[PDB]
């Protein structure tokens, strides 16, 4: 008998730096911090050989320090901690393509990924499906995976032109039977499933699609998870297969000690613990800690200007409104001018608490730090009516609107039955009416699964103008945050 501990992490988000969450201590404590997730590899690595650390994807994006350098600080943080292979996730994407080639190309781990393709070709888009990790005679296979579905309903249009995702369970049986007999494991990487919810809170998340993935392949081992952002406090196990994952953002890192006695893919579990990160109990890794602290101080002088007050920490909310949501829905509007009648942006697409006090750029940036430019269009009444009933399904969250739009819907009646009412300016919207809104170009190009803006005439988009300049100008322009933006309930559940 041997100890095989695999450690892992996913959607790290680019938390680099403890932070606190609204719901972990009353937001009082620092949770996570990379340099202290490398201590806690390193220790595990030192005291056991048979000892490998994997992440599912969604490193990039959260914190300014990815936006601003397109993930590039992200790649040379995670050179300097002991990964023996990641995945890529959408998230890896959101600077385009090209650029997820460039940045993970530096990687000094291995990358897997064997399931993105050309679009009408059989060429990869990585050079690498699975790999072979061997530690104390004991081999791994590691398979990496992004599901179609979460592909195509979070990775901005822009961003994947002429690429795409294909049926992750066909290439997950193909590599596991490749591997069969080369491996003593088989452990997949998979970035799939329904999006997190975004929220300081809201919104029922669970591992349903890895339930079903791992019901449908015979053979996998291990299933490490990326994309709900759902924990796994005990393993799920389906089959012979054991399901993981962590409540991302370094909040947590899940370690599995198996017991193997040299029958391939045959193991039992000794230990498994879902560990929290607290900052106070570890001594952060010098050599990760440094290369963070240089990347903070080239980023300094942009992110430290301040922009803004608020008296009150400004929050998110994936099913209903919230001060964050009301206040960019107010700028995309304010950013648009006067001839457009509302805004509305995605609940997915806001990305952190912002402070009470001064508010800096560095702060906007993190609450909403993604290319998303400002576009304005005409949809018909009918086309809003769809939308917001595509938001009522909870599947990506409630849209965040502007203020004079009130929606109401009832979470307990059928998809696509759940709006009971709504109203711009106190007049029920109306389904042949036009309307003039203002969005951004990842709604805009139907993401999330809100495919009437696809369907949005006179369409214009202001090329470089980004959520976060929209909110940095509506300060700049005078206005302030509002008592409605903080307590305004635009869009409710009246379940
Ligand atoms: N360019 C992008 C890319 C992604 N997203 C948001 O991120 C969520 C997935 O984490 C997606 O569900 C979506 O809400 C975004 O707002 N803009
Ligand atoms: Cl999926
Ligand atoms: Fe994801
Ligand atoms: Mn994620």
């Amino acid at each position: 008998a041997k100890d095989v501990t695999i450690i892992y992490t996913n959607d790290l988000h680019a938390h680099v730096e403890p932070y606190k969450v609204p719901w972990i201590a009353d937001g009082k404590r620092d949770i996570g911090g990379w340099a202290n997730i490398t201590t806690l590899v390193k220790q595990e690595k030192a005291k056991n050989k048979a000892t490998w650390f994997f992440d599912a994807g969604d490193y990039f994006t959260g914190p300014y320090i990815s936006s601003l350098t397109k993930g590039k600080a992200i790649i040379d943080i995670m050179n300097t901690m002991p990964f023996d292979a990641v995945t890529i996730g959408n998230h890896e994407f959101d600077h385009g393509w090209d650029n997820t080639l460039l940045q993970l190309s530096q990687a000094k781990f291995p990358i897997v990924q064997g399931n993105i393709f050309y679009q009408n070709s059989s060429k990869s888009f990585w050079d690498k499906p699975y790999t072979i990790i061997e530690k104390d005679g004991v081999k791994i296979g590691v398979i990496g995976l992004h599901g179609v579905f979460a592909f195509n309903d979070t990775v901005s249009a822009a961003t994947r032109v002429g690429i795409e995702a294909r049926d992750e369970i066909k290439w997950l049986q193909r590599y596991i039977d490749e591997l069969k007999g080369k491996v003593d494991l088989t452990v997949a990487l998979i970035h799939e499933g329904v999006p997190a919810r975004q929220s300081s809170m809201d919104v029922r998340r669970a591992l349903d699609k890895d339930i079903q993935t791992a019901s449908q392949v015979k053979g996998l081992d291990i299933l490490i998870t990326g994309h709900a952002h759902v924990g796994t406090p005990e393993p799920i196990k389906v089959g012979n297969t054991l399901i993981l994952s962590t409540d991302s953002g370094g909040i947590d890192v899940g370690k599995l000690v198996l017991d193997y006695k040299e029958k391939p893919h045959n193991f039992t579990v000794k230990n498994f613990e879902l560990k929290t990160i607290y900052a106070d109990e570890w001594k952060p890794d010098q050599q990760t800690k440094q290369v963070i602290d240089g990347w903070n101080k080239k980023l300094d002088e942009v992110v430290q200007q301040t922009v803004a007050q608020s008296p009150v920490e400004l929050k998110r909310a994936y099913g209903e409104s919230a001060s964050l949501g009301n206040l960019a829905a107010d700028a995309l509007l304010a950013a648009a001018g006067k001839n457009t009648q509302l805004a509305l942006t995605n609940s997915g697409g806001i990305r952190n608490e912002i402070p009470a006090g001064a508010i800096t750029m560095g702060g906007v940036i993190s609450t909403f730090p993604f290319p998303n430019e400002l576009v304005t269009m005409e949809l018909t009444g009918k086309q809003l009516r769809s939308l917001m009933e595509h938001g009522a399904s909870l599947s990506n969250g409630v849209l965040q609107v502007s203020k004079g739009l009130e929606m109401k819907y009832d979470s307990s009646k059928p998809v696509g039955q759940r709006v009971i009412t709504l109203t711009l300016n106190g007049k029920p919207i109306e389904d042949a009416t036009v309307y003039h809104i203002a969005t951004q170009s990842f709604l805009a190009d139907g993401g999330d699964g809100f495919t009437a803006f696809t369907e949005g005439k006179a369409r214009n988009i202001t090329g470089g103008y980004y959520v976060y300049h929209a909110v940095v100008d509506y300060f700049k322009a005078g206005n302030t945050i509002t008592d409605e933006q903080l307590n305004g309930m635009r869009v409710k559940d009246i379940k």
